[PDB]
């Protein structure tokens, strides 16, 4: 099942969408700079994209640490964003009261990991009617993705993408596992899939090399979209150069069976 | 490090101290009923008590199951249980604004696991002054668990639970790791370390119960938590009277 | 099912019984010693005792990988002849096993070797008391994998000893729920645990608390080294303390 | 490093060999009947090909299981193999004295991942001067893999295969770190790396080993393992994978 965002076709055997910008918005100014530099790349690699980012951090390194721009300065970053590049944009949302308004503005809202099973806020995300990205936990099964989706299709809404963000590996580590993405299109009727490499490696080329191999491995396996939290060089075109042929190969062979 | 709930001394070199009761609060008389069941066992064996229930389950089975009574009427019904049976209540919070109401009832709040490290629930949780028991996710090491008692130091409040619950092993079973106790322990100030068998599980369950409770608490615990509907309840006396004679035999013996 | 060796009576509720000693034999000097302490230590506490060591460490590097077998068994009679107790020790080579048998009261299969099925038959073939290390990588439900090989080349004297499970990438832990799922799958058959090599990845704190935890759950023994592994003058206060435990679990009724 | 293996070569920069054949050696005309269905669906692709088979499998899951024709017999086959189809053979040795002989005949021989800590047949493995394929266990970081790579370093022999079978997950079930191929090149000097899905498992088990493979093979690797129509339609999915990656330079630093 494929999910328009605007004049995006998202699904399993579509060209693969990007989503990708900053962890945490900060100013209007750096804000627009991140995605002037997204958009050029992607527009001139022609790849579809939507533009990422949080008003509020959530865990903070202090209790005395930054936290972000907050919902309401937030959303008017949001609407900036929005008008100049005409490109959809996703968050995320931790309150229940906080759907609607946020789903007014942002194309895409995204339901934490740590809240996946808070059934308030399925609900309230659910009643948008707005597209909704879930990050699947660590520490839940693929199988078990076929769940959450029931409850937001009780729910009124449909329009679910499903994110992997790698399995609890003893402790501190994670590892992806591959098969996964099988499952989750096999239980839960085929919804987009799609990949999020960065929150995966927890834990040559260094770090950029495992990114791009971890990225390779996932959309090998046919994936609607690619989920970035961040990565004179130019690293990102040069990583997605890679994921682009890749994904063209892909999804150019026919699917069996 | 010792914490004082009313009449009850909390540590890990303490006689063992039951958190047990129920999942939701659902209704009065009944709640009452098990909250009476609980009290008679525990007393009859000495054992010190507190009392264990959500008024508001984040997790349901379902989006329309019931997420039970709610806060106001919640409090209520901790208010009855503590005028009627003279013991201390624990209740988890889930937003900020919970966290003053429910502190001035209930004598334990407590942070789920999965808010564990949501910063501004921590602040609220700190500020209260209350006892606070911190579960402990199944994805996080016993080693991050100082991260967490650290933000509650820096915001002003000390008087700290860590609450073991099992460690994600693979897709869907937990395992416990033994060994974690230790490192809470050694990392964490020896601040009181409870162990939630119930959610650290999943003649069949009751002997895995008692099995695994056994094991945690031959390391030395300040508690164990249960629940029950989850343990039945009729067998309380005899499950609680193995624990006992463990933890007892276990607490007799200086720490070597 | 309770297994007689010798005098000892070897069952899930039955008094534990120690497997103890030390990683490797290295002379008949120093094993004598170690195994002079266990036997005094052990007897006094009224603990049965079961002298433990390999002849060989089949998967080290490359020099002491110990004093090979043909001399190892050398100092295993040695021993019995002096404490007039059982032994036991790994072998890794069906071949080795008969002879190793000859002299060994209980002879343990390796943990990696579990799959190794002309070894299986090997160790089966000599009727002794088997000691079968749990793998790693191996669940608690697929121990009686193992016990069906066994028992289908004739020899049902097996012992199912517990050693960690994978976790993640160069740890273990110990599943404290895997005991009772090897009985409850395994014919209740004697389940010990091996305190030593679960810990692998202070250390006196760590291994007591992770040895009163297993035990906790009703075991027939303890399988642990130490080095003069615990620190061997610490072995009578580490085993009062096990016994402590022991003796009051094995009070309880079971059910 | 790439290891040259008669007319083959086998490298993390090359394109992959397939690894394949059967799970035991029973008789000359059964092995010679799966061979050639290898052969031909391969040589139709331009796939290089090794035919995979034990002579005496010590690790079945019955104790009364087939082992296999046995040493000398499964030689005399493993000869008319080469002489009939003229490619590369590999099988597993579980015994330091097999070593020699079948090294005699065998183009590869490999060390099964339950023995690869066994130092013993390591050296007995290395002493052949054989190319040899070291089956990585499921319970060993792929970190790890540096060490017995150094005790055949040591013994004398540096013609060495690193061979993925996944990491054991919880209880049961396994899954194959993506990372860990590039945990072992960076570790071991960029030794071929290649990928056994097939154990690494346990659509249907087809569509999972047609994901799992690809995934593998994404991260560049000198060939495919495969244990225990269809085959060709797989293998033309592998090849236009490997194809792919193989013809792009690594990133830029
Ligand atoms: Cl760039
Ligand atoms: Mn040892
Ligand atoms: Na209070
Ligand atoms: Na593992």
């Amino acid at each position: 099942m494929d999910i328009k965002i605007n004049d995006i076709t998202l699904g399993n055997n579509s060209p693969f969408v990007l989503f990708g910008g900053i962890c945490v918005l900060e100013s209007l100014d750096s804000t627009l700079q991140t995605c002037a530099h997204y958009v050029e790349v992607t527009r001139k690699l022609g790849i579809p994209y939507i533009f990422k980012a949080s008003f509020d951090k959530a865990n903070r390194s202090s209790i005395h640490s930054y936290r972000g721009v907050g919902l309401e300065e937030g959303l008017k970053i949001f609407e900036k964003v929005k008008a100049e590049f005409g490109i959809p944009v996703i968050t995320d949302v931790h309150e229940p009261h906080q759907c609607q308004p946020v789903a007014e503005v942002c194309d895409v809202i995204q339901l934490p990991a740590f809240l996946a099973r808070q059934t308030d806020l399925v609900v309230a995300m659910a009643k948008t009617g707005n597209v909704v990205n879930i990050k699947k936990p660590q520490f839940l099964s693929p199988s078990q993705m076929k769940n959450i989706v029931e409850k937001f299709h009780e729910a009124g809404n449909g329009k679910l993408i499903l994110c992997e963000r790698g399995s609890s590996f003893g402790y501190d580590n994670l590892v992806v596992d591959m098969l996964g993405f099988g499952v989750m299109k096999q239980t839960c009727g085929n919804l987009p899939v799609i990949f999020d490499v960065t929150h995966s490696l927890q834990t040559s080329g260094g770090r950029r090399a495992q990114a791009l191999d971890l990225a390779l491995a996932g959309m090998a396996t046919r994936l609607a979209g690619l989920f970035l939290e961040s990565h004179p060089l130019h690293l990102l075109e040069d990583f997605l150069i890679r994921i682009k042929a890749l994904d063209d190969l892909i999804k150019s062979q026919p699917i069996l069976t």
